[PDB]
């Protein structure tokens, strides 16, 4: 029949009829080639008319069907990975249908169904001001309903772009890749680029999900207009996930306003060794009650580490919240090793400068560590801070910190009066000197809050910085109890105030304070051994006080130390070599408990 | 003869007869079909029977003979990359034969032949019961006899599913991947799961190998029953080597009190950016003189750094031990950036819960940098520390740590009397408010030690916790030279006992001490200035002290500052501005050498 | 035409004339195999004869002109991957021409094309005593004429081995990866060995590029004459790049002398999770003002962390500088979680050990943070010191590192003298014990500066050294001003010199300082509270002192606390139970301004 044999093989059939053994070695499997060729699958293998014949993509081709098709087989087949090929743009050019519509989807990704994009993935002018979310992982319309998507990879050295369109309006969403309920999912190596969108990646559905990772991708000028409400680049809501070693860069005066890279919002999530320019906002670490229902009510084990930012507004920021029925907690939280600066901008013309931020809209936010970061504003941005604090806390420790800001501790006065407690600034941090003279009617730790409770604050300066009102300032309204506020010595002694409480709260039975102060003193005339009292009455707090300046005069000494009266004055036995009333003003370190 | 020809085409020899040319390009070789597919190998060139048809795979096939004959083959050729293909299950049903039988080995590993492992590999019921490693890059049942395997690298999406057997006996060793005396070999992407087993993987031989690693792979539930001895998910002994941004989770009780994730056992090793939940133990970090052929007798260079974990136990254990020949020493270490809860559990209900062990069975263990950690465990779990000093220390360093436990350092009394030397507790340290109320008869910083020398403890509270019996005690029996005690007085104005020496041993010669006690003095009846001298005898040791209290007299004032005399009692100068015998009770920090 | 038919197949179309359908898919495109076997390309499609036949790799074969071949034509159709197979060695014996000619190029690079380096590349005899680059992504010999190389990729588990030959002269240049003008460019997992090279891999030029990294490498013996003039194994010359994961080794000692494993020339560059042994440097931190073109004059936000070393020589070395037209800036630097210790050696026989270097040849170095890093020396190396700090310096931040070396700060007197301001040692700076007893004639901080201003040190010992000089020493050159300088205590009882200002540098107005001492005194003879004054008059700078002994007497005691006096005596009113004078010699911590 060699009519038949020779058709045979022109046919679709003739890969299957010629012979192949691995290497001629005898010991292999006789196979077919078209057995060795189904080892592997591309888009290729599925992008034709209904006759079969090839078609090449470009602008005036919607690749779509054909790449679910490709995905839909495979899955069929228990998975595996489709390539998209190198040298190509592949443009989609409309909706996926089904479970995906709900969430404005153009593929549906399936179990054990990898893509390795070599190629380019572009979106054509049919999406331009509309919706969209490129991959989606969810099988129903509604995610509570949908099952999961597990085991599917992303990766290559490929590029989803998104065509430059911005949005329609200000309500709609897009995304890149929506991984939906997903366990064991990733994506490595792609670069996403060129659009207005929400999101370029979100993980997990509400606690749903596990294993979801993102790293070495390049994310790149993904917000450009002023319709696009808000951007996050990646979205991490399932546990066990987290993002690695990834860059993101905005150049839009938009995205320094409206986007964060990461949100991480379920425990044991994390965000390591990336790199941010251009955005609004670096991380939110955050528990809604909202999206509680796969993994708990609460955010534990949080880590930001190891990045490097240049950002417009703050770094991190901390929040939690309630719903009627659910409340959320954010606990146990590291942030260390980060190196950010705010960019170069004028003062108010972005969101206020913070390293950690305290979000405003019950929050309930605890046992944070803040150690071994670097955080840098320029010397005009007087809306930069370590902690921009304007919302409840009950606890963030920082330690081993070098913060080079406006304002250490920062809170507007009447806008928020928060509730403050076991708020932890250790001496090890160190204040840098870039914002000195620039402080004229600041306060360097400016405690507008409710109440502080619990709370530690060690100040410590490094140079001079005469313009500023005070160190630390606690305004009438502030209930200060059982916390520490101390003020080294150093770089002080030209300062009018360094500490100051409005309503002299520094005398609560379970306050430890000391800072420096200049104490007019007079003594009794007697020869020898003699009394040195305050003029000033207003001392009755002081437990101990001891000098920080030299003494002049040879024919006596004031006290070196002292103590008080009843009567609020201080006193202290000095020494007349010759008798006389003697009248000095000296600088003191005023203690209280310490 | 085109018989033959058409024969030719259809024998295994057929795709050696197609011609090809790459792209059409005239360039380019002149090659045959069957030299292109020869650029790959999967499974399915040796899965066939003995007259060359391919076996499919499945729970009643055995594969190993087919993979170790792929391996063999490719191993010929110098090497290259098996696929074991996805979408498939493919079943090992017998142990390996030869140099791996001594260790219970399935699959052979060879130099140079890496495996892409895409699909699954599940053990079948053969080996319910019995001991295996599945993976085995020896060449010999003595490893002190075997050859090297060098440049095997397994990696892909794929799963080793050990099959949910449970051991059969305790003195049984299981492992997934033994490298051997392995250099430059890793494991990249896979996950390990459903199993009861003693290793995951081991690099490396006593000392033997460098360059070996376990990068983004996943170990789910590896012990299920109380057979299992013992369990080390991956064990470095070799160095250059290390494991990074691997996840690891079990859900068995077994695994709470028997599980550890990692081993460091050589010099310049690692553990980076892995996520721990449901392990008793984090890592060991240990030079054990028995291992010390291949690298030398000291473990140095040891990293353990940006982790997130949640276990029962302890989090990384340092020790070193002796042979009668040999004397291993660990040395230089790193534990920085971690964030570790223990779980919720019932006091004393697994091993006694610490952020670091001092691990018992001569050990020479220094220069340890512990920092910018964060540790937390729930309030009722009684057995808690920061450290748990259980044996003997040269040298440990605590900067810039936070630590919310129940002990800050222990060690349980009438056990072991370990020698302390160079411990050392900056104040930077933070010591958190969870068990506040919660310490009765309880030190926390209990020194339960034969001796401590040229250790410092700088006890700095942040709340108050009225329930500790004391911040820092020392029992008669450990002896207490060349160091530095303090306790910061914030939060302590109320405690009956700061600082504990039961022996005196605060008074030594070299001992550099300060902490707050309340002391009664009474005046001579002198007008003007006048002694002021404590009823008790019991400050012989004092070098100064100072007031923490106000003085609420108008017509006196005690001294600020106190110097002692031979008899052990204070002596300062106040003020009488009337005569009369003064009687007052003062909170003093008392302070020795400092 | 049957005669034709068969002669079709045996063909180079004959592929093309086979055809095939995925998995027998009737939905599938209908495709010829040669379709298939076109999506993959090797070595082997172009390394063939003019007659199209292919030709063996090996000792007696250049590759080159094959692999560029190839290179050329997959660039031609937009790019894609060139396989490098496994189990064969390509050897390379020529040099490249056109545009890398001026390079001493091998190989052109091109965009897009990647390579997957499965086997081994290895330089033939023809390269012995000459110059070469083997890959290069330049396309003109002046690289400011040059195009860009976009999206190159260099990957697998082969390896580039430079053949052993020596260098033929300093002068010559020796480099494995020049990727050019890069912008999106890596290389992963590659084995770089065997040479005597200036470079293994350099990323972008002159601050043109981004988005450049080098993961999971290794680099091994690239250094092997006297002739080597300099290596650095990666330069980094462009932003938004750096190096990650990899292994450096070096086994000659003129490494130990010469060699530097990264360079970090450009802003937001890092250096992170790599391990080092036998080099002579770790890393630079450079803003060269000379390559300030394609990025700017600054080098920001540069971080150094988590990497592992065994150097000789200095493992950080931060610099800046100036050509007549530029001015180059070094800021907003991180130093953390690096664990380093110099190699056995003798003293002075390698560069001057260090962690941190202020490298000499106008610098501007300033808001740098090193923190939670460990150093060791051995206690013979006397050239050990945590900073070398040998050239202008405009700020440094120290917090919480562990050091355990000869020196904290040194610089070699009648050297350089630096103009030092901002630089900040933490007390939570860990100082080792190792050298104890070695110190005899030295001082631990040795200020060999020309000024120090706006500077911190706040030493604190963790045990003793009585051989040592002094704790800190200013000689008279140089100037103190606006500065913090204390000494604590512990563990110096018995040191003659603790703090030392030969110039008296101390008294300065705003120099807040102190530090333990010796004083002499005597009381008048007065019974009751009676004056102690001290016998020398060196005192005129001190605000206050107190006690650091305790009083052996029964019948006075000397005051707790003194001020001075004009004449430089100190003064306390002590207590004379009975009347005499008394005469005492006693350890005070003096105090100025803290
Ligand atoms: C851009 C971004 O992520 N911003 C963060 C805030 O997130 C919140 O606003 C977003 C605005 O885009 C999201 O809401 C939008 O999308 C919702 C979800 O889309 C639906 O569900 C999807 C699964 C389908 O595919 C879609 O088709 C659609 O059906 C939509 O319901 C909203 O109407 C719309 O506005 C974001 O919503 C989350 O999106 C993720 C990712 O896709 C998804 O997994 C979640 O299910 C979904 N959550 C919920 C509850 O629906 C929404 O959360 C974020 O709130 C803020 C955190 O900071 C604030 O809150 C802190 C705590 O109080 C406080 O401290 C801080 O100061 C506050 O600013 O951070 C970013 O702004
Ligand atoms: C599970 C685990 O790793 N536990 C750690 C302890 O390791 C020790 O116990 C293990 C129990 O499973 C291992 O011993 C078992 O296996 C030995 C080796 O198997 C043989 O050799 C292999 C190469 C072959 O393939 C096998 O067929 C067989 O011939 C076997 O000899 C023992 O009888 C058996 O109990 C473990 O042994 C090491 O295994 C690794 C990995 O396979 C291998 O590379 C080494 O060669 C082998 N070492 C030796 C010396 O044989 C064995 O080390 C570990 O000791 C402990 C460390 O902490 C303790 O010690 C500290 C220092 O004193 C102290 O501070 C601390 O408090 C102590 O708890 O940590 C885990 O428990
Ligand atoms: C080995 C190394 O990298 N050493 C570091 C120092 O770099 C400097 O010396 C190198 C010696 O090899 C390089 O100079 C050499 O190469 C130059 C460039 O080659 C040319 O241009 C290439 C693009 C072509 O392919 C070549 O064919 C050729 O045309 C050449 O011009 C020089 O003559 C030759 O000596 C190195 O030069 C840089 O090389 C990189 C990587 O290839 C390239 O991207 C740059 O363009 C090129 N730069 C310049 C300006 O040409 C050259 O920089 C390095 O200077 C030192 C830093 O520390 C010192 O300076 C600090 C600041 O003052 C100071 O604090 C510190 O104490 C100092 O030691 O670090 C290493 O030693
Ligand atoms: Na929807
Ligand atoms: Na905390
Ligand atoms: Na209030
Ligand atoms: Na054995
Ligand atoms: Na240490
Ligand atoms: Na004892
Ligand atoms: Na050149
Ligand atoms: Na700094
Ligand atoms: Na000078």
């Amino acid at each position: 029949d060699p009519d038949q044999f020779r058709a045979i093989i022109e046919s679709p059939e003739g890969a299957g009829h010629v012979g192949y053994q691995y290497r001629r070695n005898t010991g292999s499997t006789m196979r077919m080639v078209s057995d060795v060729l189904d080892e592997r699958v591309s888009l290729w293998d599925f992008h034709c008319d209904p006759s079969g014949n090839v078609i090449q993509p470009g602008p005036n081709v919607d690749s779509r069907q054909y790449l679910q098709a490709a995905i839909d087989y495979v899955s069929s087949n228990g998975g595996g990975t489709i390539t998209i090929p190198a040298g190509y743009t592949w443009y989609l050019g409309s909706y996926g249908v089904g479970g995906i519509a709900g969430h404005s989807g153009i593929i549906q990704l399936r179990s054990n169904v990898n893509l390795n994009i070599e190629g380019r993935i572009h979106l054509s002018p049919f999406f331009d001001l509309k919706p969209f979310q490129v991959f989606v992982g969810f099988d129903n319309g509604d995610p509570a309903s949908s099952g999961n998507l597990e085991n599917c990879h992303i990766y290559g050295h490929g590029v989803v772009d998104f065509g430059g369109y911005e949005f329609g309006a200000s309500s709609q969403l897009r995304n890149g890749v929506a991984f939906g309920r997903s366990y064991n999912c990733s994506v490595t190596g792609i670069t996403f680029q060129n659009g207005d969108v929400t999101w370029a990646i979100t993980l997990g559905w509400n606690g749903y999900g596990s294993n979801c990772y993102v790293r070495k991708c390049r994310f790149i000028n993904l917000v450009n207009s002023s319709v696009n409400a808000d951007h996050s680049t990646v979205y991490v809501n399932c546990p066990y996930s987290g993002v690695e070693s990834c860059y993101f860069s905005m150049s839009s005066s938009f995205a320094r306003n409206i986007a964060c890279s990461v949100q991480l919002h379920q425990h044991d999530t994390f965000y390591r060794g990336s790199t941010v320019n251009g955005y609004c906002r670096g991380a939110y670490v955050v528990m809604h009650a909202a999206e509680a229902a796969g993994a708990g009510s609460y955010a534990y084990n949080m880590q930001v580490e190891n990045n490097i930012a240049v950002i417009y507004g703050q770094f991190v920021i901390l929040g939690s919240d309630v719903t009627a029925t659910v409340s959320g907690h954010l606990n146990d939280v590291i942030v260390s090793g980060n190196i950010v600066s705010i960019g170069e901008r004028a003062a108010f013309s972005a969101p206020f400068g913070a390293f950690i931020d305290i979000g405003p809209d019950v929050q309930d936010i605890q046992r944070v560590l803040v150690t071994g970061n670097s955080f840098y504003a320029p010397a005009n941005i007087t809306d930069s801070a370590a902690i921009t604090l304007r919302a409840n806390l009950n606890g963030c420790t920082f330690i081993a910190n070098n913060f080079d800001c406006r304002y250490m501790v920062y809170n507007a006065p009447g806008t928020t009066s928060p509730v403050v407690q076991n708020l932890v600034w250790d001496k090890s941090n160190v204040i840098g000197g870039t914002h000195a003279n620039q402080r004229a009617g600041q306060n360097l730790f400016d405690m507008q809050f409710a109440s502080v409770v619990n709370s530690t604050i060690e100040v410590q300066l490094s140079c001079e910085d005469l313009s500023m009102f005070s160190c630390i300032l606690f305004p009438a309204s502030c209930q200060l109890s059982y916390s520490k506020i101390t003020v080294d010595s150093a770089w002080t002694k030209s300062m009018s105030n360094t500490a100051v409480f409005e309503g002299n709260q520094q005398a609560g039975a379970n306050v430890y304070v000391s800072y420096p102060a200049t104490v007019n003193l007079t003594s009794y005339n007697t020869q020898g051994a003699v009394p040195f009292f305050s003029t000033d009455t207003n001392y009755a707090w002081v437990t101990s006080a001891y000098s920080l300046s030299i003494n002049e005069n040879l024919d006596f000494s004031p006290p070196a130390t002292y103590t008080n009266k009843a009567n609020g004055q201080l006193v202290g036995v000095g020494y007349n070599e010759i008798g006389g009333v003697r009248s000095v003003s000296v600088r003191l370190m005023l203690q209280r408990q310490v």
